[PDB]
């Protein structure tokens, strides 16, 4: 339904690019490029969407996670973005996240920040 | 994968959910989610990413997943993330905060989104 | 005393049409009334918080937080709100927040207790 | 006044051993001081929030919050902490809570200004 839809290739606020594929049993599956932090290059994705979403004209759930690790660097951390796909005119991914890096017990206190992306397909 | 062992399991919450996972070598995690609250019946895909290669400073594993809330019984029209890390050891923990959001209208985006955090141990 | 003392104080408007209206003490004190243009919520309810009265130098933001209860002389929705951001100065002053609304639950539904978002405010509608 | 004034008012420790000290007045006013047991924190410092003076009669918590900004006369970290959450009385009081915590940034650190987290408080140390 939202399957083509939310397939392609978005870009958040911060100039990050998310290139994703929507599976017709709601997988997500692609990658992801930071704009910002410590990260190099594409990190791999992976996600859940609803893919039979009500027809009121509500948003379409969906969320994925980053883990930060690649062949250029290992951050030690993890994102997750929970949020909702929104068709039309102005498609859009608005999502919140929550970034946990890898702490001791000590510290484990301070290793969750959050967040909001906001993602279009035109590169701003 | 460092914790690849130490991950793949059972792991059961606070509230008497259960999530059964494999860590994959390369980071990534598949498996199932049944939870013990909400509009939810039986198992939920759950697929995410962990670090495949933490820091050896007794620092945790990060790492997320992302469950959306329908399968052949049911369809809740949301999805939850979690975002935490892995703490090995006699009292092996995933520690997590999540995220759960549910298709809205426009309107009553700005109430889309539920926070929490869930503690997930080996034993029941 | 307080640094932004002057540019905090005053009337903000956030992307939901909602208004909050402010004074920061020299002592780092919020005190004031929002007006939610959403929810359970009619009317002025009191707000209170806390900034960061002598912030860094260096062009970082002022760091604050407020809280508003959601009873007032006219309606009750059990719940209470809490922001947490930072002051930008300038032109285009901003107030950019995330916050955490919790309502009244018992025990069995305290895990749908919280929502999350974020707040952008600015001086002018 | 308040339906839970007097299970509120008192003093507080979360599971990082910190103490919050707090006056729930008649109104739904919260004042008193915490100290921090973690970060970069010294003594008390200032806290004000509001909490709902006339919860619902169903065994539901009580919604409050509260923020503290981190400058006392000791030490200013440049950041606040907001806590959003609910009191629950009797047998083994508690006051469940999810904090925001912003600490001042220049706008391009800004999407790595806010910490999340959960406290819960009981009245034993
Ligand atoms: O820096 C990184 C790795 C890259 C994060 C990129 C973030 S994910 C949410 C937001 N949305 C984007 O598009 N980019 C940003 N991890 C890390 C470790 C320890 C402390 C901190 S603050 C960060
Ligand atoms: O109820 C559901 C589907 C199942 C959620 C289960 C949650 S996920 C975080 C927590 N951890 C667990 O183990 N269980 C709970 N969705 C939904 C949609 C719209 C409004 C609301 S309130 C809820
Ligand atoms: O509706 C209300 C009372 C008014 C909330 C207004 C919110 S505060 C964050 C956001 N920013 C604004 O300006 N307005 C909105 N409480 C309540 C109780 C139980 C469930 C729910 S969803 C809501
Ligand atoms: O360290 C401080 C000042 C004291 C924070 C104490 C926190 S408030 C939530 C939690 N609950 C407690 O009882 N204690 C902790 N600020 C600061 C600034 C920049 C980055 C970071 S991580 C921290």
């Amino acid at each position: 339904r939202d399957q083509a839809g939310i397939t392609g290739t978005w870009y958040n606020q911060l100039g990050s690019t998310f290139i994703v594929t929507a599976g017709a049993d709601g997988a997500l599956t692609g990658t992801y490029e930071s704009a910002v932090g410590n990260a190099e290059s594409r990190y791999v994705l992976t996600g859940r969407y609803d893919s039979a979403p009500a027809t009121d004209g509500s948003g379409t759930a969906l969320g994925w996670t980053v883990a930060w690790k690649n062949n250029y660097r290992n951050a030690h951390s993890a994102t997750t973005w929970s949020g909702q796909y929104v068709g039309g005119a102005e498609a859009r991914i608005n999502t919140q996240w929550l970034l946990t890096y890898g702490t001791t017990e000590a510290n484990a206190w301070w290793s969750t920040f959050v967040g909001h992306d906001t993602f279009t397909k035109v590169k701003p």
